[PDB]
Formats: structure tokens, sequence, C-alpha cells
């Protein structure tokens, strides 16, 4: 399975208690399906919350997702986490399920070296008959590898590529130059114009489970070479996401969704319950952007 | 229970294939108790490994810390997680256990506001009926504090104190000042002198599994103001520790645990498995300290 | 005067000494002219050792490069200064000697609010009769500036640009879209393509000073939307830059005109003298790519 | 001359246009000598404003130090410099004057490797008939250097000491240990408790320019070891230096003086120019605390 293409990290429902609703997260996998026309699904990464939930809940999500989707859009995994024996245990469990591939994040909160974060990606996919996509996020773990590191993890054919989630665009060109044969995806859609002239093969996203449309008109105008087009349309959706981040990224995204009658709920604590003063300021951007 | 005194953050021992040596564990417990005279044990810290861990495994440790200490010494449980549900579980868990006191990591990875991280401490503490203490440790999480942001935090009297492993003076000097009532732990082996002159209630350390009594002579001999000597055990201290340190922290003081009977075993993966330079070296480090 | 364009930051040579080389500094100044062919020279810059010369040296090389240049194409004086009076002597020498704009890196090495810094700009356009451009870089002074920090900076419309050292193209992208009127300049060579197509109207490099050539073709080719050729051109382009940084940047661009009959001769100490193999590998990279 | 003690970061009067008051700069020297009871002048340093003046005014505050303080206290002279020539050219004026020791802060801006900093201090010092105290401070340079660069850069014998300005405790235990025939000076005012029982010879501060009392008393109590009472004293001097810093370390500081006579007088601009609310809240400051 050709994994190219705009896939939305995907977003999970929870209750006021924290409970994962499952008729909301299905309605947000049938939303991204049906309205936002991602080509695949980002499952267990940031922006599903995946670090704030048990290891059995990691599995209920991925099998909710798998269930719904089916074979209609691809399906990445995020298996990553600083305990190796669960991510390669969520390597297995997800590639049982059918996942057309895993992503897993460098491994955090500890100083691992990079012979030890090699060994890391190594044990993961040697476990499993799938193919893996590196998650390097640096603002979020710390860890920043260089050009020969992941050239050195890239030895590996299992290992298909990485989803670039840094502001360094010397390094990715550099990636995309030292590494043809692989998958690069923009891991910033604030950043998706320059990202695609640079060559990367798709791109994976939090705003896309509800700018899907504009997402994959940026890509391809781009693609196409129609830059003034694409750069207008980066605008809005930087004015966009501006809004978002600065009413609450996650808060705002679902309550966006919910004024498409999309039972996106809550995040999980210590994120906070959004307030009244978000919520109106959502009803806003939904009016001004949507 | 007052909680003042020397605490060893609990190393645990693993086994070739990474998972818990319960009888090596007992082991490096009695082996801090008898040999060490630590006060107590701080059990789940990241010394421990802790986030490499599942939740049962966490659990398991909790129960043979309790278990094999019974009432010796005293015991502070870390239950922080980013999974807050974790958090309370642990919390409660510890509790029902009898532990002194309980201590949560300020939540990581995903970037939380101060209202959000008071939020998070909330929760915590108040579903149990226990003491919290607050494990801050910035260089491994990013998150710096305020001292006001601390007083917010001491705004609950069942937030007793903070176990300060940061090398801001300044701060530690403004809060054993603005918060007498409050319990104040240096976390940094290296400075443990520095920090007993400005009033800290007590220790907590990594290296105490293995040098104890060291450290209890640094503490002592400063609080009774015999600062040249105390001077001197920090001098060959951090002799130690800088030898420890290059060589491979964790997986040295275990090393030097074994050199004891001690059987520390293994660090979890990724952590690199001792080489033979590493372990000719330990043996080095031995005989020159011990 | 429209300042848009391709502008070299200006290297300035010098001999064993530290002694300002006159003969080379106008061999270099006509090879950017006549050879790289670029629009204008960007004068007093990090690249010309600016900082490590006195006011009258800093004064003779404005004065040279005016000279030199005749007026053949454009010139600005980077003229900013931790000393407010000596940015306001070089501000109101440089505009006498015609300079087209100038130029001011933010304040460093003490910690200035934005307040201040808005008075530092206000106090070196205000004294003469010219038009300013913001000198950000991030990396080197460690300022950075939120876009409503940057809004009120052009409230002054002297104050005509800005020279855009940072990584953040989300930054960048508000930047042209809420001040479509203003100049933005790329400071990273390295990332011209990804930079232009976001709408920057021009750019100022070192390495401008040997590869002005393909410089202007990133551009133009981007401009004129064939992006294909304007990423292969880059590709080459970060080929070499890569090769220059990892022997030495200054030194090695240096080198690479001495390979052509420029004295461009040695940096001023406290920075290294190219070393046997600092040449040797200089050699190579001038047949690789010209 | 042995140049162990307690030495003020010497402040420098200006007037409203920016203009060295040299009658007022006379008071702040007799001030400190006569009030402050220093052992020394530490002259040319960040808290003198040197970066932001001209070579010929940094050489005319030199004079007039040397001048008023004659032969009764001693006197370091800060020469650092991003230019080498600058530097060398103020170590031989400041030795030819009688000048008791030169100090240089690292070269910054501009990201030199070790061996061009320790180029730098060899030429600085092999230059004049004089001896060095090396000026860290990583807090403004970002230049964190390590035990055993800090080695090399003793090798020489004219290197005879180091200004400590980081909360690294740990490296300043190493150094106390490391080089004891070297002179260690603590140089963060809020923390020279903690940095004195670490063994420094002495400390260079900007409070002392109106705390030397109590500066000394803080020094003098833990050298006897008398850390109650230490305590109690840095205790009070830390609720003075926080509430300056609130209000403006370098206008209070010489608000602080006005109140006592000494025309102190404004900072160099773009520092800020005390507000009305500054100047009250300087008085209250004054009473709380003189």
């Amino acid at each position: 399975t050709d994994m190219k293409g705009i896939y939305s990290a995907l977003l999970v429902s929870f209750d006021k208690e924290g409970n994962i609703n499952e008729k909301g997260l299905r309605q947000i996998i049938r939303h991204n399906i049906d309205v936002c026309k991602v080509d695949g699904l980002y499952v267990g990464g940031s922006t599903g919350e995946n670090f704030m939930l048990s290891t059995d809940e990691k599995k209920r999500i991925f099998e909710i997702a798998k269930d719904e989707v089916k074979e209609e859009i691809k399906l990445i995994a995020q298996v990553g986490s600083v305990n190796l024996k669960e991510a390669v245990e969520l390597a297995k469990f997800t590639t049982d399920l059918g996942y057309d591939a895993i992503s897993a994040v460098t491994p955090f909160y500890y100083k691992f070296d990079f012979e030890e974060i090699k060994h890391y990606y190594n044990t993961i996919i040697n476990s499993v008959d799938n193919r893996l996509i590196i998650y390097s996020i640096p603002f979020l773990t710390g860890v920043d590898m260089s050009l020969d590191q992941f050239g050195e993890l890239f030895e590996n054919e299992k290992i298909i590529g990485v989803k670039f989630t840094a502001a360094d665009f010397y390094l990715l060109e550099r990636m995309r130059k030292t590494f043809p044969n692989k998958l690069i995806f923009a891991g910033f859609d604030e950043m998706m114009l320059p990202a695609t002239v640079l060559g990367v093969d798709g791109a994976i996203g939090s705003t896309f489970n509800v700018n899907g449309v504009r997402a994959r008109q940026i890509f391809e105008l781009t693609k196409n070479e129609k830059i003034s087009e694409a750069l207008e349309v980066q605008h809005v959706t930087n004015d966009l996401i501006t809004d978002i981040l600065g009413n609450g990224l996650y808060q705002t995204i679902k309550l966006l969704l919910e004024e498409q009658g999309v039972e996106a709920g809550y995040c999980r604590q210590p994120m906070k319950e959004a307030t009244d003063e978000m919520k109106s300021r959502a009803k806003e951007i939904y009016r001004k952007y949507f």
C-alpha cells in the first residue's frame, strides 16, 4: 500500500469524566473520510492524546478506528512510547489489525544516546511484518537527530520514511535529497506550502480534522505550481490555525467539530475544559472560516 | 510521619529480558536500609526507570518496597504521569499500601499552562487521604515554575513540600524563606552541601543507593556547621559521581551494587547493556571508593 | 530607491595581522558586482566581521564599498551596535555617504525589553534622512520578537523592512500577510526556496559572495513558479553550503575567492587561520561546484 | 598583590544625555570605599555598562577610577571585547595605569570554538606584564566551558583565576577541587552563601555598590562557618535584590545611591530612564533596607 498523501492526526472523543466516547470517535472518523476527504488517518499520535491514555485504551482506539474505516482510507498506527515493551506489543497488535504501517515517536523523558535510539527503532520494526515511519517532533520530545543519524536508521528497508515535525527546512531539504527513496511527511500544517516545495510525500496534521479540504488544496495547488494560489490558501489556513492556537488547540478543534454535529467531546484532564469564552470564540471561528 | 531525612531514589533490578527481578529489588531495598542507613525510600522516580514501565509493574514495585520495608523507614511514592487517571490510580493504590506520602512529577510531553498544572496536582492529592510532594526536575520535563506559582500550589495544606531538582539556588533560597512551613528536598547529589546550608529539609537522590553514608555525613556535618569537613566529603562524593557519570549512571550504580552481592541486574532497554569496558571500569571505581 | 533583490553580506579582506586589506576588499566588491551579479551589498554585517572592528575601521569599509561600487548597485549599511551612540554616528556617516538604506541588529549582550528595543530603533532612524531595515537574527543575539512587536516597530514609516534570519516559517508567513507594504529579506541561504514561495522580497546572504548566480536563479525560478528547477539549484547550492559549513564558513568562502584571484585574505583573530587541511578541502570544493 | 576579597562591579554615572558624569563617578567610588568598605573595584564590567561605551570612554573611566582610588583598594580591569585588538589595547592601557589585575569576558556574538577562545585569552595576557582573570558569565554570552577547557586555560601561569557567574555549583565544586592554586570569584550576589561554602576566594558583585556591608557579612560569616547567621543576612540581602530586580536592576541601584547624596545619575540608552513609579519605589526600598 503506497502511503503518500494527506493524513489527519486522529482526535479522540472523551466525555467530561475522560471516558472514551466510541460513538463520538466514530463520528470524528466519518467526518475525516466523508467531509475532510483525507487519504488516511494517523492513529495514536500526540493529537489523539495518546500519551494520556492507558495501553488498553490505546488498543480500544486502534480497534474502533480499524473497524469504522475498514479499507476505505489508509491507516498508520503510532506505537512509540518510553516503554519499549509497550511499543513492541502495540506494533504487533496494530499489525494484526491490518494497519498499513506503523510509526514511532523517538523515545523521550530519559536522555538516550543515538545508539539506544537506533536499538529502540530496530526492536520495534524487527518484531513485526510491517513498515515503520520515524516520528520526529523535536519541540515536544527535545530530541534532534542529524542527517547521518537518519541515514543509519534508514539502513533498515522496513523503515520507509519519517514524519518531520521540525522547522528545520535545511535539514528537510537535505533529507529529501539524501533519501529520495524514503517517504517524508510534513508535520506543521501552518508550514505546508514551504514544505511541499521541498518535496514532501504528504502531510500528517491535527488541523486536517476540520480543515482537510484547504490542506489538500495547498498541497495540490503547490504540486501543480500555482504558488500564488497556494499561498493565499495557506494564508486563510494560517488565520484559522492562529485563532485555534490562540483559543486552545485541542479544545477548539473539537468545538469546531461539535458545530458540525460531531460529538468530538472533551479533552483528557489536566487539559482544561473549554470555558465559555473559549466556546463563544470557537463559534466565531466557525462562522469566519467555515 | 515527619518526612525530613535522606531518601534514596530506589533503583529497580531487571533481568536480561528486562523484566523485574523481585529478589534483586528486595536486596537493593535491604542494601539501602542496612548499609546506606537511609531514612527512607523515594519509590517510583526517574532513578527507578519508572516511566519505561507499565502500570502493573509500577504497582508490583510499590508493593515489594512496602512489604520489604514494612515500617523500618519512611516511604514516598512517586505516582506522577502524563496520564492523570493513572496518577490518581497509583495515588490510591500506594495510599492504601500505607505509604507515608506521595510525590508527583510535573505533567510533561504536552505543554500545560499553570492552571492545568495546578488542576493536575489538586486532583491527585484530593483523591486520597495522604500528603503530596512536588517533583519539579525541569531538566527532564522542561517545566519551570515561579515562586508565586509554588505559592498557589502550597495553598493546599495537603501539599507539604517539594523535591527541588534544579540548580537555581536563588529560587531555592526564596522558597526556604517564603515557605518555612513546607518541606524542601535537594535533588542534585553533587550539590548537596550548597543546598543544605540554605536549609533544605533533606535530600532525595540516585547515588544514595550506594553512597548513602557519605551523603548522611555531608548532610549532618553541614547541619552541624562543620563546613570544611562537609566539603571534603562532597569532594570525594563528587569524584565518585563524576566517574559514575562518565561510565553510565544507572549501569554503574547497579554494577557497584553487584560488586557487593546485590543483584541489581540490568537496565530496562533501550538503555544500553554495560559493555566489558564499563564493567571493568565499574570495578576500578569500586576499589577506589569502597 | 526600490530595495528588492539579492544582496551579498559583504566579506572583508584582512592580512595575517588583522589589517584591512583594501586592495582585497575592492576585489571582493568587484567579484560580487561583476561575477556574482548581485543587486547590492549588505555592508557591516556579521559576515563582514563587523563587531570585531573599531568604529573607524567600520567607517573605512563603508567608504571603500561606496567608492568601489560607484552607483552600479544598491547599498545597505548595517549600523546596529550595543552602543546606541555608535549606531547613530554610523547611521549619519553612511546616510551622508549616500547609502540607499540602513540596517540595525537588535541590541544584544544586555537583556533589553521591547520598549527599550523600540527606543533603540526609533533613535537610530529618527536621527537621519534615510530608511531602516530590522536585522533580527535570533540565534546570535537570542532575541525573539512577536508579530505584534514587529507591528509596533513598523508604525514608523521610515522602518521599511526586516532581514528575517530565523527558521520560523509560520512567523514568516504571518509577516508577509500582515505587512504587505514592508520589505522582507530572507537571511538563510540554504532555505531560499521555501522562503521565496512565502513572498520574501529578496535575500541577504554570506554565500552570495561566491554563489550569487545560483542564488538569483533560485529566486527567479521560484518567482516564475518553476519549482522543480528551483529545487534542483537549491540542492546543489545546499551541497555547497554544507561543505563550506563543514570546513569553516568564513575562511572557506574566502579561500574559494582566493582560488579565483580575489585576495579575500584572513579572518580577524580570534577566528582561526585556515589550516593546510582546510585549504586542501577548499580546493576540492572549488573544483566540484565551480 | 593578593586579589582575594569582596569587589564591587563598579557602576558609572551618566548625565541625561549619556555623557560620563565624572563628578558622580568619583562619588560612587568614594562611597564603595568609605561606606561599603569593599576590598576592591572591578572596573569595566557589565554592571559598568562597559559594552555600550566607546574605547575612549572605557579608558576615561579606567583613568578616573585609578586616580580616585590611588592605592587604597585593589583594582581589576575588565578589558574583554569581541574586538581582540581593543581588548589588547585596553590590557596595555590599564596595566600601564597600574591596575592590580585584568579580566576578560569570553568572546561573544560569534560562535568561537575552544581553540579560538584559548587563543583570545593567551593573546591578551601574553601582551602585558599583568595577571588575568577569566570572566565566564554564560547567562549573557551563551559560552559554556567544561572543567578540562578551564584546565587548558589555566596552563598559563599568568591566568590566575576565574569569575564564576553561573548556577552550576557542580562545576564550581570541581573547579575548587581541581585548581586549588587558582582564584575563584563568586558572580551571583543572591547565591553568595552556597557559593562561599564551596570555597570561593571572594566575590564580584553589582549590588555591592550599595550593599557591601551585608555582602561582607555573608562572606565572612560563611567563612567562619556561622551558617545560620549567614543565611539570615542572605535572606535580607535577597529581599533587597528581589525588590531591586523587580524595579529595574541598574536604575534602582543608582537611585539608591542618589538617596544617599551620590549622583549615580542615569543609565546609558537604550536602557530606560527611571519612571516616577520606579523612583518612588526606589525610595521605599531605601527606607526598607537602609
